[PDB]
């Protein structure tokens, strides 16, 4: 199943999982983690395009440069920086638009580039992403992880300190980018299987209970 | 000293046992002084009635004082004593009654300013008495004065909601019923200052775990 979007029980029934779909769940939760990771596109597109021309960027691939540059369509327009700035200016409706089988012209408008950015996000192979990231993979991949449903309130249930422990155990999770994926999966698996206990606060409370009951019944 | 923004918790261990006890003690004392007394949770107390001659006798000094102060107006018929009460919060600004002794007065209303009556009650009260008047409502009040200390400042933000709650509960349970209460809390205080505060603290639950592991492996 594709639900890592399980609001909580992701961290609940994982404990609690036979090695099969635990190794599975960890693996493709990792795959999801990369696949979702934001690339901060503006530098990326500018550095891939330039110094080319409107018709000639639409020529290449690089699927994503194309997917993004299907937005030369709104109106006329290296010169992509121009596009960016000259667009994000207003949230209102100004820039003209094309007509295919019939006129839809004064429309977005402020596309928020969810149009173009999203298009790109759709058109980029994930590996290209891994390479293009190169150790910013840490903050980005972790940053998808943080907005997961399962991770929804962690910061305020467990506190700042527990949350930082988790970030740091995540960055320390993989070195170097070479094995990045294989690394992260590991971490996911090991946290999914038991836990997440501390970094959980309850996990810790329980850990201490059980841990002093086995320094208790040690009688022997 | 109290009011130490951070230090108190971190630097309380280790003060010499005499200094620790001085802190635990003067601390209980503060919690009890600063306790917000919140009258009108006292109205339904022995005003149920009527409830007429109370103000006459009113064994406990606070009712004697308070009432013998609030009896100088018409008492507000035609909606027990409750009717009259309402006329003085929303009475703003009615400017009504209080005939002396002689005539006039005209009046303080105000609705007027009960604050004279509550000044009466609170000046007519001791702190031990306060302990008495609270009655299992002591827990909450004394706690929400304890969170007003500088050391408690960001406690739920660093350690999270769950720990804040465990801390509360642990505090509330610090005392079985009223008899020994001032002592119990003191013991609890001393108890949590000597060591820690460890969990409830996040960091302390961690060290506590790793140390119970170091005792595990240190022996076995």
């Amino acid at each position: 199943g594709h639900m890592r979007l399980l609001s909580e029980d992701l961290f609940k029934q994982s404990p609690k999982l036979s090695e099969q779909e635990l190794d599975e769940l960890a693996n493709n939760l990792a795959d999801y983690l990369f696949q979702a990771a934001d690339i901060d596109w503006h530098q990326v597109i500018s550095e891939k395009t330039r110094g080319l021309t409107t018709e000639e960027m639409a020529k290449s691939e690089h699927r994503y440069v194309q997917a993004f540059c299907r937005e030369i369509l709104k109106y006329p327009d290296s010169v992509i920086d121009v596009a960016l700035k000259r667009l994000q200016t207003g949230r209102e409706r100004l820039f003209t638009t094309t007509d295919e089988k019939g006129n839809r012209e004064l429309k977005k408008g402020d596309a928020i580039l969810e149009s173009a950015i999203n298009a790109a996000r759709m058109a980029i192979s994930t590996e290209e992403k891994n390479t293009i990231l190169s150790n910013n993979v840490k903050s980005a991949t972790f940053e998808v992880f943080c907005e997961l449903p399962c991770m929804d309130g962690f910061a305020e249930q467990n506190g700042k300190t527990a949350f930082y422990a988790l970030r740091a155990g995540f960055y320390s999770a993989f070195k170097n980018t070479d094995t990045a994926k294989q690394d992260i999966t590991k971490f996911m698996k090991d946290n999914l299987q038991a836990g997440f206990s501390g970094y959980s606060y309850q996990g810790l409370t329980n850990r201490v209970a059980q841990l002093e009951a086995q320094l208790a019944a040690l009688s022997a």
